DNA sequence: TTTTTTT
C-alpha cells in the first residue's frame, strides 16, 4: 500500500506524530475523527488517515466503519467553516508526552538542519545537506562498493516515474544519482525556504537587547548559503560525501542470491510457496535482474495460451515425454543447485527445435538464461589463465541451450562432467580476476545427426537424457503421414516475438514448476516416462563399441587350440576403431582394464606367467570367415482432449 | 608397495617376453632389449616416445644384469634368454626370467601408542 | 588486461 510514500517524507514525519498521538485516540470515534478533520484542514490527500490506519487500529472500533470516516474525510476536504490547524496536534503530542516529542521531532528532518544553520551561522556544507537528504530520502537509495572498488548507486523504483520497461520494485543501478541531484535543487530548495521563512519569523520578533543585529547577520549568511545547492561543484561534493551515509555494506553481495524470487515485468515473482504470488508493492528483497515477460496465473481458456498447448502437442506425439521435457523445462526458471541431468534432442529437418527452445531463452530473458556455442563441449578446453569469457555466459542464469553441430561431433566428457554436476566451476572473466561460481543452469542441446559419446562410465551416463524427435513439418509437401503435419511459419517468425505469446508460455513453465513440487519432490528422476528411459537405453547400447565388437568379431570355437592374450585382442579392437568413427588414439592399459569386466570375465582365465590366457574365442580379423560350430559369446494411453494435469498413474 | 610394483613396466615386461633360455646362442645387445620393451610398452601401456640411452640404462638396472654380459668389442650383450617376440613362444627350458583392526565403540580415536 | 602471440 505504501501507507509512508518514498517520494514524501512529510509523510513518515507525521506519522511519526500520529505514534506520538496518546492512545486514547485508539478505539474510539469522536477525538479520533477530530484529529482526522485537523489532519484533512492540513493536507487532504489521503496521508493521515492512512497513518492513523497504519499506527492505530483502522477499523477496530467498528467494523466495516471505513466508509463513515471516508464520508468525514470528504466533509473536511471541502469547504468546513472549522480549520484546525498543525499547532493543536503538536499541542496534543507536547501533551501526551513532552520528552517523547522532543526526542521524536530532533530526528527529523528539519530540525537536523536548522540545528545546523542555528549552530553554523548559516553556513551549510557538503556533509550537512548529505546528512538531511540521507534523512529524508535514505529507504529509496542504496550505495555499495563493487569488486573493482567503485562505489555505484542503486535506486528503488516506483510506478509513477520516468521507468524503462520491467524495471518497476526492483533496483536499478545508476553510475550517478541522477534523481538525488534533481531533488536537490528541488525538493531541498524547498525546505531551505521554509528555514528562511523561520528566519524571518523570528526577525519579527521585538529587537531585545542585540539579537536581532545577529539575526540580520545569520539571513545574511543563509541566503548567501541557500544559492550553493544549484552548484554543481556543491552538488558532486554532497552526493560524494552521502556515499558513506547511504552505503550498505552486504548489498551487491546479496543482490540476486535468492533463486526463489524472480524480477519480471510487473514486479517479483515468488515462487517460495504453491501457488506462486506476485509482489507488485514495496518490499525488502533484493532484486536488480529481471526478465521484461509479465507474470498472469497459468489460465488453459486463454487463446495464445490454448495455441501453446496445441503447438506442444504437435512437438511431441508422446504424452509421457511431453510431460518430462515440460517439467525438465520448467527447472530452468530456478536458479539454484539442481540435479545433474542434461537432454540431447536430436531431429532430422524442419523439427520444434529453435522454437521451443528459444521460447524458453526468450521468456527466460538476458539475464536468466543464455545461448551457448557448442566449442564449449566438443572442442578440447584452454589453458585456465586465458579469459574464456563464454564460461562465463552461464553464471547467474538457470537455463542454457546449445544448437550447432558440425558433421557428429564427438563432446568432451571432462566439460559435460564440469557444466553438469552441482559443484563449483572456475573460470577467469575478460579482464577480470580468476574466479569460481556455482552451476545452476539447465542445459538443452540440439543436434541434426548425433554426438558421439567415447567413455563407458557411469559417470557420464548417470547425467545424459536423450529424445529424437518423431515429426516432420513440411507444410507444402505434407501427405498422410501422421507424424507429418503442416507448418506455419509464424511460429518462427511472428509468435516467438510476440509478448502476449511469452507471457503465457511464462504462465504454462510456472504451471509446471508447481505440478513438479506438488506431485513430486521436486525431483526429476521421479518422474517415471519410459519413452526418454528407452531411448537412452538405446543410444547407450548404439555408442558401446565394446558390445558391438564382442558380438561381431568374438566367436565361439569348440576344442580351439589358438591362444589370444589381451595385446591381440587390443590390438584387433585397434583396428576396428580405424576402420570405426576416426583414428582416436587411446590407451591400452584402460582398454584392458576394461574389457576385464565386459563379457569376457566368463571364458577369461589366469596364466602360469601372471598373464591372461584366454583360450577359444578366435577372432575372424577379416570379413566373413564363419565358425563351423556355433554359438556366440555375446549372447546374440493418450491424453483425452486433456494433459498437463494427467497424473492417475502418480 | 603394491602400486609401486604394478607400475613398474620394465619388470612386466622382462617377466613377460624375456624367458631363460638354456644353451641359447642368441645375442641381444641392449638396443634389441631397448627397442622390444618400446614396442611392450606401447602396445600394452600408453603409446609414447623413449630415450634409447636412458632405456638401456633402465633395462641394463634389473635381473638382466645376470645375463647382461660386455662384449669383446666392449657392448653390453644378453647371453641367451631367447626374447618371445610374439605371444607364448617361450622357452620350457629353466622357465622363464621374470620371477612370476576392528573400531569398537567410536572410531574417531584409537590406540594412541598402537 | 586485453589485443596479442604463444604456435
Ligand atoms: N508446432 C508447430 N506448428 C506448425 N509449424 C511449426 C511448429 N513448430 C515449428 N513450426 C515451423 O517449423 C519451421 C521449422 O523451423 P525450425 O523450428 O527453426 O526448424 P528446426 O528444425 O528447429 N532447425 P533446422 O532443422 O536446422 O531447420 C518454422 O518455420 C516454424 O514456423
Amino acid at each position: 500500500l505504501s501507507i509512508l510514500m518514498l517520494h514524501d517524507p512529510e509523510a513518515r514525519y507525521l506519522h511519526k506524530i500520529l505514534n506520538l498521538l496518546p492512545p486514547e485516540y485508539y478505539v474510539e470515534y469522536p477525538l479520533w475523527s477530530n484529529v482526522v478533520f485537523a489532519l484533512a484542514n492540513t493536507s487532504a490527500n489521503y496521508r493521515p488517515l492512512a497513518e492513523w490506519f497504519s499506527q492505530k487500529c483502522p477499523e477496530k472500533w467498528n467494523t466495516g466503519g471505513k466508509e463513515k470516516l471516508e464520508k468525514l474525510w470528504n466533509d473536511a476536504s471541502h469547504h468546513t467553516e472549522k480549520k484546525i490547524t498543525k499547532r493543536s496536534i503538536m499541542y496534543w503530542a507536547h501533551k501526551h508526552a513532552p520528552q517523547q516529542y522532543k526526542e521524536i521531532v530532533e530526528q527529523g528532518y528539519f530540525s537536523i538542519l536548522a540545528e545546523y544553520v542555528y549552530s553554523y551561522n548559516g553556513m551549510l556544507e557538503h556533509y550537512m545537506i548529505a546528512k538531511v537528504i540521507y534523512a529524508m530520502m535514505g529507504n529509496k537509495f542504496v550505495v555499495d562498493v563493487d569488486s573493482n572498488g567503485k562505489y555505484v548507486w542503486f535506486e528503488f523504483v516506483l510506478p509513477g516515474q520516468p521507468m524503462n520497461q520491467g524495471e518497476i520494485w526492483k533496483w536499478r543501478k545508476e553510475v550517478n544519482p541522477d534523481e538525488l541531484h534533481i531533488y536537490i535543487s528541488e525538493n531541498f530548495s524547498r525546505v531551505m525556504d521554509r528555514i528562511t521563512e523561520h528566519i524571518k519569523y523570528h526577525l519579527s520578533q521585538p529587537h531585545e537587547s542585540n539579537i536581532l543585529n545577529y539575526y540580520k547577520k545569520l539571513l545574511k549568511a543563509f541566503e548567501r548559503s541557500k544559492s550553493k545547492i544549484f552548484n554543481d561543484s556543491f552538488k558532486k561534493g554532497v552526493i560524494r560525501q552521502a556515499e558513506f551515509l547511504f552505503r550498505q555494506r552486504s548489498f551487491i553481495q546479496t543482490l540476486d542470491t535468492n533463486p526463489h524470487l524472480l524480477g519480471v515485468g510487473n514486479g517479483v515473482l515468488s515462487i517460495e510457496t504453491i501457488p506462486a504470488k506476485l509482489i507488485n508493492h514495496f518490499h525488502e528483497h533484493p532484486i536488480h535482474q529481471y526478465t521484461h515477460i509479465c507474470y498472469v496465473p497459468f489460465n488453459p481458456e486463454n487463446p495464445w495460451t490454448k495455441l501453446l498447448l496445441n503447438a506442444l502437442q504437435d512437438i511431441i506425439p508422446e504424452l509421457d515425454a511431453r510431460l518430462w521435457i515440460m517439467f525438465y523445462l520448467s527447472t530452468a526458471i530456478f536458479r539454484g543447485l539442481k540435479e545433474a541431468l542434461m537432454l540431447l534432442w536430436l531431429g532430422g529437418g524442419c523439427n520444434g527445435k529453435t522454437f521451443l527452445m528459444r521460447l524458453v531463452a526468450m521468456v527466460l530473458g538476458d539475464h536468466y538464461a543464455s545461448k551457448l556455442n557448442i566449442s564449449l563441449l566438443t572442442s578440447c578446453r584452454e589453458t585456465a589463465e586465458k579469459p574464456n569469457s563464454a564460461f562465463m555466459r552461464l553464471k547467474g542464469r538457470g537455463y542454457g541451450y546449445f544448437e550447432e553441430t558440425n558433421k557428429s561431433e564427438v563432446l568432451n566428457t571432462s566439460r559435460l562432467k564440469e557444466m553438469v554436476n552441482p559443484g563449483d566451476v572456475t573460470a577467469r572473466e575478460l579482464n577480470q580476476k580468476q574466479e569460481s561460481f556455482q552451476m545452476t543452469a539447465t542445459m538443452v542441446a540440439a543436434s541434426n545427426y548425433n554426438f558421439i559419446i567415447d567413455t563407458t562410465d557411469h559417470g557420464t551416463w548417470r547425467r545424459l537424457r536423450h529424445y529424437r524427435s518423431k515429426v516432420k513439418f513440411c507444410h507444402n509437401p505434407d501427405p498422410s503421414n501422421p507424424y507429418e503435419k503442416k507448418e506455419d511459419p509464424r511460429f518462427i517468425h511472428e509468435y516467438i516475438m510476440d509478448p502476449d505469446c511469452q507471457n503465457a508460455f511464462f504462465s504454462i513453465l510456472v504451471y509446471f514448476w508447481e505440478k513438479l513440487q506438488k506431485e513430486y519432490n521436486g525431483q526429476i528422476k521421479k518422474v517415471f516416462c519410459p519413452t526418454i528411459e528407452s531411448e537412452t537405453e538405446a543410444y547407450r547400447k548404439s555408442q558401446d563399441t565394446l558390445h558391438r565388437f564382442i558380438t561381431e568379431r568374438v566367436v565361439e570355437s569348440p576344442s580351439a587350440e589358438t591362444v589370444y592374450n589381451l595385446s591381440e585382442v587390443v590390438t584387433a579392437y585397434a583396428e576396428w576403431y580405424n576402420t570405426n568413427i576416426n583414428v582416436k588414439r587411446h590407451i591400452a592399459l584402460e582398454l584392458s582394464q576394461e574389457l576385464e569386466n565386459s563379457v569376457l570375465e566368463k571364458y577369461l582365465q589366469w596364466s602360469p606367467n601372471k598373464t591372461r590366457i584366454l583360450k577359444g574365442c578366435r577372432i575372424l580379423h577379416k570379413f566373413e570367415t564363419l565358425q563351423p560350430g556355433e554359438s556366440y559369446i555375446g549372447v546374440s494411453c493418450e491424453p483425452k482432449n486433456k494433459w498437463w494435469e494427467w497424473s492417475p498413474n502418480p
